[PDB]
C-alpha cells in the first residue's frame, strides 16, 4: 500500500492516498486539481488569482477556499503547522536541507528530485504528484494529451517545421532581453515542429539569456517569431519603445507575438492543465506571423 517517493533530501513514505495536501510552491496545485486533489493551502506566485489558482484550473476547487500561502519571507512553517497537513507537496518552493527539516516535522513532504530547487522539468513534477496522491495512471494520460496537443497542433502547420522561435520574459531586466534557453522550458515549441534559435546560446546564466543591450538586435534577429510573456498592454509598449527591439527587423517584419495574461501565466505553469490553454491559444498567433 505504503509510496516511497525518493528526493533531493532523502525518502518520504506516504502510508495511504493523503486527505489534507499543502501546496508549498508556485505551481503544484495545477496537477494536484487535475487529478482531483483539492489542496488545503495553495501557494501564491503571481497574477493575483483567487485563491492563487488561475483560470484552466479553478473548475477543479469545486467551490473550495484554501488558504493562501506565500514565499515572500520564506516558507509559512507556522501557518503549515496550522492546517495540519497529512502531506506537503514542495517541489517548486526553493527547499533546502533546513526547511526540509521543518516541513517534515510537520507532515510528509515531498521535496524537488535534484538541484533545481524551483523549476524543475514539468513532468517529472507532474510524474512525482501522481505517485504521491496515488494517481500514477491518470497523471500519466494528462502528461501523455498535452504531447499529443501540441503534436496536433504541428500536424496542422507542417510550413512551420524548422523555423526559429525565441521565447522571451515579458519585461526587459536593467536594460537586458531575457529568453528561456533552449530545454525542457522550450520542448512545447519543438512539439509543434519549431527549433529554438542559437543565437541566445552565448548569453547563458543559469535557465535563461541575458542579451546585453549592443546584441539585442542580431539575437532577435535570428528569429522568425518571437513569444513576449508579456502580462499587459503596458509590457508590449515598454518593450517596442525599446530603442534596440524597435530598430530590429523583427520589429520591421512584425514577428513579435506579445502573450495576454492569460497565456503568460499558462507558459509559466507548464502543468497539465495549463499546457493546454498554450496548445489552444498560441497556434493562431504564431499563423499570423509564419503564415498557417
Ligand atoms: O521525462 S520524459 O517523459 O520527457
Amino acid at each position: 500500500h505504503a509510496v516511497t517517493i525518493t528526493h533531493l533530501f532523502g525518502q518520504t513514505v506516504i502510508k495511504e492516498p493523503p486527505k489534507r495536501v499543502v501546496s508549498a510552491g508556485y505551481t503544484e496545485q495545477d496537477d494536484l486539481l487535475a487529478v482531483d486533489v483539492v489542496p488545503i493551502a495553495v501557494t501564491d506566485w503571481f497574477g493575483d488569482q483567487p485563491f492563487a489558482v488561475w483560470p484552466w484550473a479553478a473548475p477543479k476547487l469545486g467551490g473550495a477556499r484554501p488558504a493562501v500561502l506565500n514565499l515572500d519571507n520564506g516558507i509559512q512553517i507556522d501557518r503549515i503547522a496550522a492546517l495540519k497537513p497529512d502531506l506537503i507537496v514542495a517541489i517548486n518552493a526553493g527547499v533546502d536541507a533546513d526547511t526540509y527539516q521543518q516541513l517534515s516535522a510537520i507532515a510528509p513532504t515531498v521535496a524537488q528530485s535534484g538541484g533545481d530547487a524551483f523549476f524543475e522539468p514539468w513532468k517529472d513534477q507532474a510524474r512525482s504528484i501522481g505517485q504521491a496522491v496515488f494517481a500514477a495512471d491518470r497523471m500519466r494520460s494528462l502528461i501523455e494529451a498535452v504531447d499529443q496537443k501540441f503534436a496536433a497542433v504541428a500536424q496542422r502547420h507542417p510550413r512551420w517545421r524548422g523555423k526559429k522561435a525565441l521565447l522571451l520574459q515579458g519585461r526587459l531586466w536593467q536594460g537586458n532581453v531575457v529568453a528561456t534557453l533552449a530545454g525542457w522550458r522550450t520542448d512545447f515549441l519543438n512539439d509543434m515542429g519549431l527549433v529554438i534559435a542559437d543565437s541566445i546560446k552565448p548569453f547563458a546564466v543559469d535557465q535563461r539569456g541575458v542579451i546585453p543591450r549592443d546584441h539585442i538586435k542580431a539575437v532577435l534577429d535570428a528569429a522568425d517569431v518571437l513569444i513576449w510573456m508579456t502580462e499587459s498592454p503596458e509590457d508590449e509598449k515598454a518593450l517596442l519603445a525599446d530603442p534596440e527591439i524597435a530598430a530590429s527587423q523583427a520589429t520591421a517584419q512584425r514577428r513579435h507575438i506579445f502573450t495576454s495574461k492569460e497565456q503568460a501565466g499558462a507558459i509559466a505553469f507548464s502543468s497539465v492543465l495549463s499546457y493546454p490553454v498554450v496548445a489552444e491559444q498560441l497556434p493562431p498567433q504564431i499563423s499570423q506571423i509564419l503564415g498557417a
